């Protein structure tokens, strides 16, 4: 209601981004009357001249992102906010680094020796960048995702729940992780009793 200059509420901060992810920048912006909002790379050129941006504006949260981020998207950003009492102006910068590491299983498959009807479940924790190709054998045959064999991941753990063991199901049950700098490969034995 009573004119005010811009200021940002939630600034631009400088941030470190994996090569090939969506790098996002936020800001919150007041002022009145509303603040006009600008962003910049390098000082002087104009963001939506370039392409493969994205920037919206509602309710003084102002959004930037940047999908599929490379070496090129590196620079200093800086958002402008102006009306007739002032300009505010906050500017970070985008580092994008490659940061690659060959997969890692932290967490290794283990071996096991279960009841037949036991559900059993192998577990492996496999760091990598880029995300590693996590893949389940069981004796060199690739295993194909169904619910009595289900494979899932939750962040870096990948789990292979088997539904009820059976003798049919022992043998000698592997992971592979592959990305693009480096491989790994984990194997255990599954032994289950009959009767």
């Amino acid at each position: 209601m009573a004119t005010q200059a811009p200021t940002f509420t939630q600034p631009l901060q400088s941030v470190v981004v994996l090569e090939g992810s969506t790098a996002t920048f936020e800001a919150h912006i007041s002022g009145f009357p509303v603040p006009e909002v600008s962003w910049f790379r390098d000082g002087q050129v104009k963001l939506e001249r370039l392409p493969g941006v994205q920037i919206s504006f509602s309710d003084g949260r102002a959004k930037l992102t940047i999908p599929a981020v490379t070496k090129a998207n590196s620079g200093r950003y800086s958002l402008k906010a102006t009306n007739g009492s002032g300009q505010a102006t906050s500017t970070a910068e985008l580092l994008v680094k490659a940061e690659t590491a060959p997969p890692n299983f932290v967490q290794r498959l283990q071996s096991m020796t279960v009841r037949q009807g036991s559900q059993v479940r192998l577990q492996v924790r496999v760091t990598g960048i880029p995300t590693p190709v996590v893949k389940f054998y069981r004796d060199g045959a690739e295993i194909q995702s169904s619910l009595d064999f289900q494979i899932s991941q939750e962040g870096d753990l990948y789990s292979l729940l088997i539904a009820e063991a059976y003798p049919e199901d022992s043998g000698t049950y592997s992971v592979n992780a592959t990305n693009s700098v480096g491989r790994a490969t984990s194997t255990a034995e599954l032994l289950v009793q009959g009767e």
